């Protein structure tokens, strides 16, 4: 049960998250919960850790900038984090709010949430499951999601590679700064696209 | 004159380069020579240093992989360079071959050639002139070169930003590894796109 990792039941968690997140965002989290379970079944990852990390991954999406900056100071995180924003923070810093609220201490689940946006050069299978589930969950509708879904049915590593390449491409297309850890992920995984 | 910086005349240099480079590549170098002069006039850079660096920037484009690896060892350059290839090497490592052949020791010209492909987080105006001239020289025909040319008529910094964003976008589009110094340039300059 989820109570094996956090301080409340799944139903109680859902009630808490409904107060913290807009409907669309909670619906997304539920989609990621389901997609993470399916991917974990496919690629030999604990379905429960995957489902819980999937549901929680965007728990901190709506924390204010000031709340994130307070968390950076409190936990003495990389001071460069103050140069970025919600995109980087909600996973990389938001894990600490999840930990405070839910008494989540499982290192594997925490890490998978931490890097769900930016990835890392080295990713556990659980990390990869969450990173991909976020991108392919059933509510997502962006052009090319069908390609990501096909790839994810065959290869976890290729799905990470594809998602990361598309993300780097889009950020540059839009003219947005790219958090450097994303490039680390990109260069580590891009070979899987062959 | 070019002899103020190198060990031969411009005409003698052109004869040497014609033996080292395919016609199309030498024609490109001549285009960069001209474009660098025009940009340097516009943005307050020594036209002679710009023209010479422009002509020389792809001097080492055709050196073999083995020659580059020998240069990396000989000059004890960053050992990570061995993980890359001609794209990174011909500027970053090729400067040493230019130095050996032509007795080029001017630090400004050398630096502008060195980073002409990948840029840096901090770039001198000469660096920027070469980086942009390479991209907009009259022989280039790629889709969007007209946009780069318009931007370069108005803002050197915005032209660097535009080129770097398009390059990052294209490399990710193609699924090629991105040398991390390019991201350093990208993040430093992307704000000029506003
Ligand atoms: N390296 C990066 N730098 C800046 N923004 C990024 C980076 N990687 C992803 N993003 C952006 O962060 C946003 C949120 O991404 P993500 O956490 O993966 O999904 P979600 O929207 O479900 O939280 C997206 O707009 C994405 O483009
Ligand atoms: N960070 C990078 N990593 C890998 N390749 C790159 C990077 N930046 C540019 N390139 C590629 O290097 C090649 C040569 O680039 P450049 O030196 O700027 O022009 P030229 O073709 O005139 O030498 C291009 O194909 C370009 O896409
Ligand atoms: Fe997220
Ligand atoms: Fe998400
Ligand atoms: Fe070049
Ligand atoms: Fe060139």
């Amino acid at each position: 049960s989820y109570q094996d990792y956090i301080n409340c039941s799944r139903e109680a968690l859902l009630e808490k998250m409904a107060e913290l997140l807009p409907e669309k965002r909670l619906t997304h989290c539920l989609g990621v919960e389901r997609a993470a379970m399916e991917l974990a079944q496919r690629f030999g990852v604990d379905v429960e850790k995957a489902s819980l990390a999937g549901l929680l991954h965007d728990y901190a999406k709506k924390l204010s900038d000031q709340e994130f900056l307070v968390l950076i100071d409190r936990y003495q995180l990389d001071p460069d984090l103050k140069n970025w924003g919600n995109n980087v923070w909600h996973g990389m810093v938001g894990i600490y709010k999840i930990q405070e609220d839910l008494d989540l201490h499982d290192s594997e689940i925490l890490r998978a949430i931490e890097i769900h946006t930016v990835g890392a050069g080295q990713m556990t299978d659980l990390d990869k499951v969450i990173y991909v589930a976020d991108y392919i969950e059933h509510n997502r509708a962006f052009p090319g999601v069908d390609v990501a879904r096909e790839i994810a049915s065959l290869s976890l590593n290729k799905a990470v590679a594809y998602e990361t390449a598309r993300t780097v491409e889009y950020l540059a297309h839009q003219g947005f700064p790219i958090y450097p850890q994303t490039l680390e992920t990109y260069n580590a995984f891009v070979h899987y696209l062959k």
